[PDB]
């Protein structure tokens, strides 16, 4: 049997030159990487974008390999041929709109998207062919050989496809004429490299209600391998490939990846790890010895990295070594424990149930006993409350937890059953950590790659393994199913399955993946109406007049009435979504005059990552003017020194602005307000 | 004969409690009436407005007279009864956009709305009986005898209408339930009264939004009334007029130069031989041997002149109403005074499409200094909006700056040349109580006017000076319903109800938001607007210095630009234009004298302001109308010293800011002046 690996690609898009792309991270963490005209790759990454300010794709190379784990090139003895054939779509205008754990069949049918009334994207087509025709599918493209290249294009749609669609014609907003979903290679021995989309987002109409009928460029979709041999015989094997928008800070790992996610379904349904987890039962295994390189450690150096993209300094005393991490010994128990306990359990998945453990912040609100617990993060619903979208039982989900495995290994530390030292591998390739492993596992609200469709296990054939529906005949001749949930099925996903539920377009999941203000106070509330009244009297009296003299004082009464439907119920906690993947909080890094000067800021400066980029449509167009966040100390293992990068600063105007223009009084005038903003006019 | 007068009433809308209105005006520039339990007037108007800030609905009083032209009320012997029927209709979400000039069959056959491509309003209603449904019709009303009342309802239209039509339902902005295009009474002696609708504007679409506007209505009407008399032996007489329904007169003391008497009059003279010895019909010109009257023809003209100073800044108009010299003195010695005067008004303009180079494109006696002056009427004319090259036109019709009518210039002309007497002069064959409807009317320009546009020009619409014809007769529009295709100005078969209002602005209170001032192009015959590209190209330059001895650091400088364009502004240069000063004013007295009204308004008296500060939309005014002031003699008792202000405006309404210039400048030391600023809040 032949593996192919990754089982999960990852590319990114870019809206450089189309031959101008980096090649696929090869860790966690680990940057993407510069290569040579066989596209091998050489050294890591040396300018995200080209010199225009254009962000360069990355692209994700596949390998297969043989029996025995050998890979097979097409200079391997008895290969004749490898053929790819990799089918991307997107599926999301075809989708039902995100409204967070709504459709997420892990908390029961009643939680289908049916049972909660989740309307379709694009709701005024109802009919089967008109609902296909909103997904972006171009068909299945093939490659083989010695450095054979082949769009995804609207223009190479092959003739057997019978039902290609996308956006066609001129797009009245964001990007108008859509031609692609990417780009297939190989490199000089037949190793499939997968590039993704432009960046494209366009549609008809205003974003600003507004927001049918548009589209992007996401994709993701399923690889199949052909090896021929010389006798003309064959294996086939299969994997599937994802397309992100750019990782603007490679470098900063997520603490709950999707490589965890992965893991944990594995582990959980899968029987990845027979000592870990006693599937007869349900049960993790209380004897199971935890590692603290490979399974705790990890967790504490992600925790680490998230200052540099976000202020979440409450962390700090989870990766002080205050006490010895490494100490298993009894005395240093009830440290570990402590350690442990500041970690929230799990909700269950049960619907109604709101007074449970992600719905609290702290430790304790006695003063003295007071600490956000860990990670301290929302979850995956921070945003609508049990009694949104005419329900009165809508799943809440308001702060972060680890992943069912990751705080198992946890609690095994705290109990002091762990060892120091080297442990083996769990029976997953490294290859396949390495792509998802740079994806967003928790929160998914819905996420920036992927969202909670891929924890459930009916997606999977086994794990890490994307469980394929059907074939590249069958859709040749019937195309995509636009309202078939292989979540509901059962039986498999299709092309566009695993990106179809994010925001449409992308564009919206990043200007909104910032920082979230969650009530604190009562589980069952995200939000609610605020009438705020104000009513004032406003006397007048005169003076400094002469002895004979008086007027009447005069006095009227006016009041103001601001009501807003849905905020965020006091009091609340200033949270983070994804500080990894979108970041927020991060230092200014031009060291030289010039850059000082069009930045208007000097360096060392901890300032907001996407100021200038002030309306949702920005973002949609501006996307990709933003920083790479990256080490600029890197080749000194240890002392790490993270800084905005490569951030196109002549696109944003700037004003400074007095305090004193906004509050009328001059002696405020000590004291300015930074603005950055995009001249809606403005030429090059 | 019966003749029922007047021969166009008018009645203006009002939101206050529908039994609370005054009575019509009773001469040109005259005030509206109070009234005795009976109807009848008394004397002149207290307060526009209720205690409430609501504005009182204007009644207009129709009577009837015998041959003899003796007035028939009730009381007369031999008068069994007198029943009035009046049909009232808004045809106005039926017609045509309104495109200034085009649709106006005076300047040719090839300015017709189908030549000209004007499109429908709602235009995605294209059936007949869909754009019949667009008209608000609730059929004709009928009232007879001593103080009858009754609505021209929605709930209670005669069963024998056949096609009522009106928007039903709850609209979605603005006014939500529409119920009454008015009232008719009868007074004590059986005088009918008619009074109109009640400021009702609302609509379906965001007024505010891209293309919004459509499924918008008003409650302004106009129709057709008949009066039946019938006398002791049971035999009758029959006689008819018109009815219009205006927006409220908020100067109605200030007279516009030419009124819609003036128009009428006009048309009379040119088309109806209404004054056989001022023109000779076999030939189509003015008979130059007329001896005008100075008291009659022209010293009305002095006098609206000299009052616009009241509501507008056209003090460029003083020296027309200086009497710098002797007006009356007819003499050879006084002549070139005279033909100095005239030959200060602008000559009208030919109706011939494609002729731009006329004398309505010219703004000034020259451009020569030391003979610098804007030629009169100085107003705007009949377009000074769209160019030539608008509406995919090559040849749009242009009038950019106002004239007088060519009967109202013929005799200015006649006073110029000598031909004129001083002292009474009997009136010419128009009733005193024609004029005094439709003589505080808007006359010109009409772009598209206030209370009527361009078809009361137009000769075919009427029977005889002053006169409309009627279309068809109660029986057809009882079984047909109105016609909503159908241009009277086309056919020449006369007027159904709604055609007089049906080409103003859907709601009105658009014209009023627009009837402020126009900044008119006057160096390009052909042209009123065209894009404006301002390029700003910069280059910054930093130097650093007083550096110590030895140390240098090199120049930074770099270069920025900007390129706006405006699609469609005033081409330079320009020149600030009123547009109805008398009938939506502009620069008014601030007029409160107590310290109550001076705090509410935050202004001292006697200041000239802007009328419609704090209405900073449209939106707003479609909202707010009812709070403007009326602008009105203080000093009315004391004939020849006006001292006209602002009354009745409604202070609480508006809140106020005053802005330093340096929150503005940056600049501190700009705050020794300050900006005043009003705006509706709304969470009021």
């Amino acid at each position: 049997a032949l593996s192919v690996h990754p089982s999960i690609g990852v590319a990114r898009l870019g809206n450089a030159n189309t031959d101008n792309f980096v090649l696929n991270p090869m860790e966690i963490g680990g940057l993407p990487y510069e290569h040579d005209v066989d596209l091998k790759p050489t050294t890591t990454v040396v300018n995200f974008k080209d010199e225009a300010g254009c962000i360069r794709r990355q692209g994700q190379v596949f390998k297969v390999f043989g029996a025995s784990n050998e890979e097979l090139t097409l200079d391997s003895p008895n290969v004749k041929n490898i053929e790819w054939t990799v089918h991307l779509a997107n599926k999301k205008a075809a989708w039902y709109e995100f409204r967070e754990l709504n459709g997420n069949l892990l908390y029961g049918r009643d939680n289908s998207y049916s049972a909660r009334g989740v309307p379709w994207r694009n709701a005024s087509k109802t009919a089967s062919s008109e609902r296909q025709s909103l997904i972006i599918d171009l068909g299945p493209r093939s490659v083989s050989g010695v450095m054979a290249t082949v769009e995804i294009s609207i223009n190479n749609i092959p003739e057997t496809y019978l039902h290609p669609s996308y956006p066609s014609g001129e797009l009245l907003q964001g990007s108008k004429h859509f031609e692609s979903l990417g780009t297939l290679r190989t490199d000089s021995q037949g190793r499939l490299i997968v590039l993704g989309g432009y960046g494209f987002a366009g549609g008809n109409t205003d974003l600003s209600g507004g927001g049918d009928d548009w589209y992007d460029d996401i994709s993701d979709g399923s690889v199949t391998c052909v090896v021929t041999y010389s006798d003309d015989s064959s294996e086939t094997s299969t994997a599937w490939m994802v397309v992100g928008s750019p990782d603007f800070a490679p470098e900063i790992v997520n603490i709950s990846t999707l490589s965890d996610t992965c893991f944990d379904v594995g582990v959980r349904n899968f029987d990845l790890v027979p000592d870990m987890y006693d599937s007869a039962t349900g049960h993790y295994k209380s004897d199971y010895v935890a590692n603290f390189d490979r399974d705790i450690l990890p967790i504490i150096q992600r925790i680490s990295q998230y200052q540099w993209v976000s202020n979440v300094q409450s962390m700090s005393g989870f990766f002080s070594f205050q006490f010895d991490y490494r100490d298993g010994s009894a005395a240093n128990k009830a440290n570990r424990m402590k350690y442990y306990n500041y970690f929230r359990q799990l909700d269950n998945k049960v619907i109604g149930d709101y007074d449970q453990p992600q719905q609290v912040l702290m430790s304790s609100e006695v003063e003295g006993d007071i600490l956000p617990l860990m990670p301290m993060n929302s979850g995956s619903n921070s945003v609508s409350s049990s009694n949104f979208y005419d329900l009165t039982d809508n799943v809440v989900e308001k702060f972060l937890a680890l992943d069912a495995t990751q705080l198992f290994l946890l609690g095994q530390w705290a109990e002091g059953e762990f060892t120091a030292g080297p442990a083996d591998d769990y029976p997953v390739s490294d290859m396949d950590t390495a792509s998802i492993g740079n994806c967003v596992g928790l929160p998914m609200c819905p996420g920036i790659e992927m969202t909670w469709s891929l924890q459930n296990p009916v997606i999977y054939k086994d794990a890490y393994q994307i469980k394929h529906y059907q074939d590249k005949a069958y859709f040749d001749v019937n195309g995509l199913t636009p309202e078939r949930d292989e979540c509901e099925e059962e039986t498999g996903c299709e092309p566009g399955d695993l990106t179809k539920r994010m925001a449409c377009p992308w564009q919206a999941d990043f200007f909104n993946c910032t920082i979230q203000t969650v009530n604190f106070s009562e589980p069952s509330v995200n939000k609610a109406s605020q009438t705020e009244t104000v009513t004032s009297r406003t006397h007048y009296e005169w003076g400094n007049l002469p002895a004979g003299v008086s007027v009447p004082d005069q006095s009227s009464v006016s009041a103001t009435k601001n009501v807003d439907e849905k905020v965020p119920l006091p009091p609340a906690y200033y949270s983070y979504w994804w500080p990894p993947q979108s970041p927020w909080d991060v230092l200014t890094g031009e060291l030289d005059t010039e850059g000082q000067l069009h930045s208007h800021l000097p360096a060392g400066q901890q300032i907001n990552y996407a100021r200038g980029i002030n309306s949702y449509s920005q973002m949609v167009e501006h996307w990709s003017a933003l920083a790479f966040i990256r080490d600029r100390n890197q080749n000194n293992d240890g002392f790490p020194f993270f800084t905005e990068t490569e951030r196109n600063h002549e696109l944003f105007d700037f004003k400074e602005v007095l305090v004193g223009q906004v509050t009328g009084n001059s002696e405020d005038n000590e004291t300015s307000l930074p603005v950055f903003f995009i001249n809606a006019n403005k030429e090059s």
